């Protein structure tokens, strides 16, 4: 089992970390949502789907700088919505192909309303979001940790 990233660095069999940038609306008000989908940037695969399957599930979700103080949040994972930040663990989303497969989670991410001005900034980090993987092969149980940054400033009004 391993991951990857569009565009591009990976974490390797037996897990790692790495560094994604997202691009976030510029403007949001109180009230609407930034959504923020790592299902089109994260990718994962089973390496030998014939006899292993693979068990990925969120094994938490943390916000920080801007969005831990400026924004409230909820976390959709492959179907099923959580508090973001999370309160536990996921169930488990089965990998089951060498195909690349999106590991399907999405954050929705709204001002407080003590948030005006720019309340996140270009290049700071806004989450972590830990990969959970297992099999039912053997005791392998390795963290995949996807530090989320900021590609721009996001301003909430006014
Ligand atoms: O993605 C599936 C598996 O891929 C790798 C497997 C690591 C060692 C391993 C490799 C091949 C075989 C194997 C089994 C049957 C036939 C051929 C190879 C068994 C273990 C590891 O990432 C496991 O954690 C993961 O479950
Ligand atoms: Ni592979």
């Amino acid at each position: 089992f391993a991951c990857k990233t569009a565009n591009g660095t990976a974490i390797p069999i037996g897990g790692g970390s790495a560094n994604v940038y997202v691009n976030l609306a510029p403007v949001v008000n109180v009230g609407q949502n930034l959504v923020v989908d790592l299902s089109t940037q994260i990718f994962c695969h089973n390496d030998y789907p014939e006899t292993i399957t693979d068990y990925v599930t969120l094994q938490r979700g943390s916000a920080y700088g801007g969005v831990l103080s400026n924004f409230s949040g909820t976390v959709k994972y492959s179907g099923s919505s959580y508090p973001f930040p999370t309160t536990s663990e996921t169930p488990r989303v089965v990998y089951n192909s060498r195909t690349d497969k999106p590991w399907p989670v999405a954050l929705y991410l709204t001002p407080v309303s003590s948030a005006g001005g720019v309340a996140i900034k270009a290049g700071s980090l806004i989450a972590v979001l830990i990969l959970r993987q297992t099999n039912n092969y053997n005791s392998d149980d390795f963290q995949f940790v996807w530090n989320i940054y900021a590609n721009n400033d996001v301003v909430v009004p006014t």
